[PDB]
């Protein structure tokens, strides 16, 4: 089950390609990676860093998940964070985006690992 975890991790929080940063970055992908088809998903980050750079948090040490899991682990990447400003409901959902290269926290699972749940 971890494939198709590995696979809804990659496009709800993956995206190298692009730097984003801005309001119409996250009306945009939020609509093109799925996350507004039948509801406006309250929140979400896009990561932009390289697949094997995201991959490669799965063998730092491992930390605490919010669900007392052990199999969590952290890295520090460029990110965008959308959250839903509540103006208006799907298929028109409307993003306020922050920008900036913090703290994330990961969930990683199988043999070999990938990453499976974006926890924090």
């Amino acid at each position: 089950m971890q494939d198709g975890m590995y696979q809804r991790f990659l496009r709800q929080h993956v995206h190298p390609e692009e730097t984003g940063g801005s309001d119409r970055y996250c009306n945009l992908m939020m609509q093109r990676r799925k996350m507004t088809l039948y509801h406006c998903k309250r929140f979400n980050t896009f990561i932009h860093e390289d697949i094997w750079n995201i991959r490669s948090i799965c063998s730092t040490t491992n930390i605490q998940c919010k669900n007392g899991k052990m199999n969590c682990h952290e890295g520090v990447v460029k990110v965008t964070d959308c959250r839903d400003t509540g103006s208006s409901r799907a298929p028109n959902c409307r993003y306020r985006a922050i920008a900036s290269t913090r703290r994330v926290v990961i969930a990683c699972e199988g043999n070999p690992q990938v990453p499976v749940h974006f926890d924090g």
